[PDB]
DNA sequence: AGGACCC
DNA sequence: GGGGTCCT
DNA sequence: AGGACCC
DNA sequence: GGGGTCCT
């Protein structure tokens, strides 16, 4: 084809983002955003005063007195300016693809190469980045790949401007040639800023990582796998013998995560559209015994239809997830064809008690619409 | 929407009239088709003789000293010939569904609809079946869903009568409201004949069956479920309690066997379309211990291949089965993006020999293309 | 239905 | 924690 | 990846 | 047996 430009944008503590446009005085007071015993995301005011994310709201307190603290367990809000985020991108170009509810990806290619269609030959030597390059390294106008990342890093301005000005959003921004390096390049310089990675310094981004659990890709189970081989560094997983990787955790993933040590990634950018599923949790511990364990899945199963509802997609298949002691645990179903069109809560809740007992005869409980249609 | 007209089509002894049509000479002398150590399917000339389907070679052979095979392991020809069918069928309505290479279920709902406007008021009168009307039951020309069941039948003759002269196989046919139906009818009067199963005529089809695994959803484990409590009959199902019904197969299952049981069901017909994998099997034992039991993985990779090349469409997953004595096993993995692109041979035997390894340190060996493109 | 990844 | 993805 | 159904 | 489907 060959070579792609895309924009990972990244918004800055997006929770705490909400918060502060839903009450204005908190914003330069220093706020986390409390789900359950957690501060699961806070502000920079808090964040440079000692406040790390997922911290003890004890410990978070006790680093700082003055924290203040709004709950974030109900999503509701988050989602819905969520996407209004993507919508806006999805304008830039229609190719988006969340990850999670603060991070997109746009593949800019195709838009770049008509920017560089306006432009004659004399207006191509004033071609400027826009905000930081990577490794501060310098520009040669005259090599192509630098020229239409370049321009990338102009359109990923425009659309931080333009989350701001439209969403009140502030956010960051990497431009790169695949989707792994866009990702690890964006978060250089934040919390309000971008960097473009020139192709010469994807080594040295690559080796600035400290552990291949830094890598998006290898996470938990897999980056203690390769520990366990005496495999460490970036530099442990380019090295090490394709065959040791294959004989621990697939030829699957041993093909694709050597790759990321690269640098490599050639995984498209996948436009995401709409949702595949709603779900939602109740979190507790210890308690149900059982039941009212019921009376928190009518809970789940009235805020669930509301978003179901306002979607227009029907859901096909109910689930109800459960977790024990002291991995979880679920059983599906499809959903009745006379009770999909759409007292409904009456039938659902017999579908899912149903299920219920399949289970038990914990800590929590879930409640999944999916297959939608 | 609301009722429907469906369309079962099923051939005579598939396998064997592909054969008969191969060579002539077969023809009126009595064929059947073997599979390894089976007779998997014979003519009416065997079949009348004493015959049935999966008999023993050896014992086909004592009850039928006259009897000549054709070895019918490789099932190119058959699948070639099966697509020629469902081709034919598409081109009366789109909306056709295959079950496996024999069957056809053709919804005939909004064609049934049209030819009923060509229609005047008094040659509205002069609508008249095709063929078998099941229990000999009294057309009412005034009732509509009579009439649009007649026209199924026109259509259905019409569908046969060109199957025959356009590829020259004979078959049968049932319409009915449902799938369910129109395959219970479709097998009343055979070989080469059809039959309308009139609404009012429906438990006496359901209740003419003699076990529920002889019901299109019901199969041999699920059976012997409901043996094991003591439901042996249709009746057993239609009048067992729903709830003991439940708490042996998943709510899934036991709402959807039962409503089968009244003769109730709702599935649409799916346009199946092209397939979603090509695979192939050979069988064997005992015998690979182990390798070459990499040879026969080469087979079944060429042969694939050819298939696989001449779609258009590209596997991006590719797996292996095995399986092993005295259900089976499988591994599958993406298939690289480089070796996608379609020597291919070489890297694809590294795959599934890493595959293979991943098994065992058997009784067949199986590889699977899918996950289209 | 369970198990990897992202946030 | 409260959520989403896709592959087996 | 295993397990139901159809042929 | 030599094949296909979809749901968990
Ligand atoms: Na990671
Ligand atoms: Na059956």
């Amino acid at each position: 084809a060959s070579s792609r430009v895309i924009v990972h944008v990244d918004l800055d503590c997006f929770y705490a983002q909400v918060e502060m446009i839903s009450n204005p005085e908190l914003k330069d007071k220093p706020l986390g955003v409390q789900q359950k015993y957690l501060v699961v995301t806070c502000n920079y005011e808090a964040r440079k005063l000692g406040v790390k994310k997922l911290m003890n709201v004890r410990d978070a307190k006790e680093k700082c007195p003055q924290l203040v603290l709004v709950n974030g367990e109900d999503l509701t809000r988050y989602r819905e300016m969520s996407y209004k985020v993507t919508e806006l991108l999805e304008e830039f170009s229609p190719v988006v693809e969340r990850l999670g509810f603060d991070e997109n990806f746009v593949d800019l290619t195709e838009m770049v190469e008509k920017r560089l269609q306006q432009l004659q030959s004399d207006e191509l030597s004033a071609v400027t980045v826009s905000g930081h390059v990577y490794n501060n390294q310098s520009i040669n106008l005259l090599d192509v790949l630098h020229i239409r990342l370049l321009v990338g890093s102009q359109i990923a301005a425009e659309m931080r401007e333009a989350m701001y000005n439209q969403l009140g959003l502030t956010g960051c921004a990497g431009v790169a040639s695949n989707k792994l390096l866009a990702k690890l390049v964006s978060g250089v310089f934040k919390p309000n800023q971008q960097t473009v990675l020139l192709p010469e310094s994807c080594q040295h981004l690559i080796h600035s990582l400290n552990h291949i659990k830094e890598i998006p890709g290898i996470g938990y189970k897999t980056a203690k796998c390769l520990e366990a081989l005496g495999i460490n560094s970036v530099r442990d997983l380019q090295t090490f013998s394709p065959k040791i990787l294959e004989k621990e955790l697939g030829i699957s993933v041993a093909q694709r995560i050597q790759k990321l040590s690269f640098g490599e990634d050639n995984s498209p950018v996948i436009l995401s559209g709409p949702p595949q599923s709603f779900s939602e949790e109740d979190s507790f511990k210890k308690c149900s015994s059982e039941v009212e364990a019921k009376n928190k899945i009518e809970e789940l199963l009235a805020s669930l239809l509301n978003r179901v509802c306002q979607d227009g997609r029907k859901p096909h298949t109910v689930r109800l997830i459960i977790r024990r002691y002291s991995g979880r645990e679920s059983r599906q179903c499809p959903i009745p064809s006379h009770v999909i069109q759409k007292d409904v809560m009456t039938p659902m809740v017999d579908i899912l008690m149903k299920l219920f007992r399949n289970m038990v005869n914990l800590t929590l409980l879930s409640v999944c619409f999916c297959n939608l249609k």
